[PDB]
Parts: C-alpha cells; sequence; structure tokens
C-alpha cells in the first residue's frame, strides 16, 4: 500500500469529521494508507516549521494563508498544485480564491473555505441594554456608555477575541475603519513598511483608546485578569457580559461551542463610515491544504484533498467544520441536505459578508505577522496600564513595526 501523512489543527468536532473523511477516502481508495497527524493550534506552526526545516513534514498540511510569506515567498515553497489541476478540479474553485495562494505563478495551497471578519452579537444583552446593533462607528461608540449605565460596568458591546494574548481582531477592526476612511491598507509591501503616515498610526491608536474610553470594549487590564484562559471559555463571554465579537466567520463554531443552550448569537451589520470610500470588507482563506514540496506521492495527496473538498462523501463528512466550502458545488450539496440552512449562524454570517460591496483595498498577509501583532498588543498594554501617551506609543509602534517588516517582507 502507498502511505501519505496529513496534518491539521482544531477541536474535537473537526478532528472527528476529518477522520470520517479519511475513512471514507480509504473505503474509496483501499490501497492508500493515510496517517493522521492532528493537534491543537498552539504549537502547530512551530512544529511544522521545524519539520519543514528537516524534510520531515507531512504530505498534506493544513496551513494558514498568512504563513505563505514564511514558507513560500521567503522559503522553498510547497508542491505546485497547478501540477495536479485535473485531480484537484481547480476549475471548480473561484478564481479569486486560487489567486490568494499563488506565489510567482505556482499555486502553494488550495483554500478550504473563504472567510470574512464580521460582528457576532449576543442578542439578549443588546436587547437588555435597549440598543440596536450599530450601523456606523458613531452608533458603536455611543452604545458603550449606554451598556455601562443601563446594565453595569461588567457589560460591554464588544469583547477582544484573544484577550491579552493577541489583539489582532481590534487591529483588523481599526484597519477596516481606516480603509473606509482613506481607501488605503495598513501595509506597503513594495516599501516593506507601514503604509499609514505617522499621523494615521496615531489615529489608529486613538481609535483603540476611544473604544476603551467609550466602554465599547474592555481594556487589557480586564483581559489580563483572566490569565491564559481561552476567551471563548471565560464567564463574561459565556454569560453575555461581553456582547459581541469581531470574528472570522470560520471561528464562529469555536466561539459558539461553550455558549448556554438558550443563548442567542446573531450576525450584525457591517459597521461603516457614512460616505465611505471603501467597504473595508476583510476576507481571506480560512486555511489551505498544501502538499509537501518533496512528497513521494503528490498525486495521492491531491486525491485526498479532492476527496475532502469536492467528493460528496468527503464533503458530507467534513460538513461545516472548516467553514463554508470554497467549492460552490460542495456548498450546494450541504444546502441540499440541510447542513447549510438559514438557522445556521456561520451560513448567515458568510451570506451577509457575500452581500457586502467588494473591497478594493488589499489585505496583506503581513498584517498578521506574529511579531507585528505582539508589538501592537504590547503597545495597547502600555496605554492601558498608564505607561505611555498615545503619540509616543504610536510613533514607537511605527518604527518597531517598520523594523519587523524589513525583515519579514522581501
Amino acid at each position: 500500500m502507498a502511505e501519505i501523512r496529513i496534518s491539521w489543527w482544531g477541536g474535537n468536532q473537526r478532528h472527528e469529521a476529518t477522520l470520517a473523511a479519511i475513512n471514507a477516502f480509504q473505503k474509496a481508495n483501499p490501497t492508500i494508507t493515510v496517517k493522521a497527524e492532528y493537534a491543537g493550534w498552539d504549537g502547530y506552526l512551530s512544529r511544522l516549521s521545524t519539520q519543514i526545516a528537516g524534510g520531515q513534514e507531512p504530505d498534506v498540511m493544513r496551513i494558514d494563508w498568512n504563513w505563505l510569506p514564511q514558507f513560500s515567498r521567503n522559503g522553498d515553497g510547497f508542491y505546485d498544485l497547478n501540477k495536479q489541476k485535473d485531480i484537484l478540479g481547480l476549475g471548480d474553485f473561484p478564481p479569486n480564491a486560487l489567486k490568494t495562494a499563488d506565489v510567482k505563478g505556482k499555486l502553494q495551497g488550495l483554500p478550504i473555505s473563504m472567510t470574512s471578519r464580521s460582528m457576532i452579537y449576543n442578542k439578549t444583552t443588546w436587547d437588555n441594554a435597549g440598543v440596536a446593533y450599530p450601523k456606523t462607528w458613531d452608533e458603536l461608540f455611543a452604545a458603550g456608555p449606554v451598556f455601562k449605565q443601563k446594565l453595569g460596568d461588567s457589560y460591554y458591546p464588544l469583547g477582544v477575541a484573544q484577550g491579552a494574548s493577541d489583539v489582532l481582531d481590534i487591529l483588523t477592526l481599526g484597519r477596516s475603519y481606516m480603509a473606509q476612511k482613506y481607501g488605503i491598507d495598513m501595509i506597503d509591501e513594495k516599501k516593506q513598511s507601514i503604509a499609514y503616515s505617522r499621523d494615521q498610526v496615531r489615529e489608529l491608536f486613538g481609535f483603540y483608546k476611544k473604544l476603551v474610553d467609550s466602554h465599547v470594549i474592555p481594556d487589557q487590564r480586564y483581559f489580563s485578569s483572566f490569565g491564559r484562559t481561552n476567551v471563548y471559555e471565560i464567564r463574561p463571554w459565556i454569560n453575555g457580559e461581553l456582547a459581541g465579537m469581531y470574528l472570522w466567520d470560520s471561528a464562529i463554531y469555536t466561539y459558539s461551542s461553550n455558549m448556554p443552550k438558550d443563548a442567542v448569537l446573531e450576525t450584525g451589520p457591517f459597521i461603516t463610515i457614512p460616505g465611505a470610500k471603501d467597504s473595508g470588507l476583510t476576507s481571506k482563506p480560512s486555511s489551505l491544504f498544501a502538499i509537501s514540496k518533496n512528497s513521494k506521492h503528490p498525486k495521492e495527496a491531491a486525491m485526498l484533498m479532492n476527496f475532502m473538498l469536492s467528493n460528496p462523501e468527503g464533503v458530507k463528512a467534513l460538513g461545516l467544520q472548516n467553514g463554508m466550502p470554497a467549492n460552490p458545488k460542495a456548498q450546494k450539496l450541504l444546502e441540499d441536505i440541510g447542513v447549510i440552512n438559514p438557522g445556521n449562524l456561520l451560513a448567515n454570517a458568510y451570506r451577509a459578508a457575500a452581500a457586502q460591496p467588494e473591497s478594493k483595498v488589499a489585505v496583506s498577509p503581513f498584517m498578521e505577522n506574529q511579531e507585528l501583532v505582539q508589538l501592537w498588543t504590547t503597545s495597547l498594554q502600555k496605554l492601558d496600564y498608564g505607561n505611555g501617551e498615545v503619540n509616543k506609543v504610536a510613533d514607537d509602534f511605527l518604527s518597531g513595526a517598520n523594523r519587523i517588516l524589513k525583515r519579514a517582507i522581501r
């Protein structure tokens, strides 16, 4: 028998479903051995990076899109999936989706699903506050004091998805705001630099300070009080004190996972500046499957990928555990069998994003650079612990961010 290895991360529901897909693949392809190598998200990238350095990586890897600079722009790259166009059925996938994973003409990975940032709100809490979901940034800021006065200091319109560990969500929210306002992105890849002027970086930090000062989100002192606990497991999320999250729609299942049975989470309006220049709609692949550059069995690896993403048996096995399938035929199947339905929060969030005006402002994978995100996070902590004024923190973020980007971007 021929043997292929596949790695991924996620929770136990994704693990079961991925195993179900593998078992169905093996039934259909009884001479192929599949070795499953899954794990949790923490440590996955560091393990994979070490494997790749030694030639020890699996034949098929789940990867994040924002890892392509490390592994492909500035590394050896993956097996070029255009070499398996027919097996993969690349013509089924949206061309725009495939373009996201191209590096210099070579397709580095196959998007499993596309995903967008959108608001998920706790209906019960907003209704108890007497505030409608906000359509403009004004309404968002104005909701904070109302929550505070009406429900108490524990209650907030919006949380921070990874607390004091990482504040990429609010960085991205700020980026969306700035794209609406100015029609530019945060990153200038050509210049290997932050695209915002010194003044615009100040405005970005000011936007954060406003969210905090207005009681829209809790500060970093609040989140630090919860330690290293997953925010999707802390009591204020579970019990509706934090009444919103700005999530990738591919994270909805995770954030829904520990909510009480009677809780009601809903997709919320796409907050926009009146007369915005751009929608600021923020989308990317939720994840990709890549084939090892030096796999001995790239055809069989591609067969497994096609089975998971396009074959009805693999598609049914995986359901929505990796988000809304990138292959529209796979989505149609899931709708036909009722897995995609109008009661489903992921489907609703995804469909809402799909109805928004397309952004003309590119999302850079470098906005998710881990050093950059940690610099942002620590900068917010400096502000929130009273260890710095906005301008100094902002200007220092700009210089440090630019040092990081000169290393990261090439």
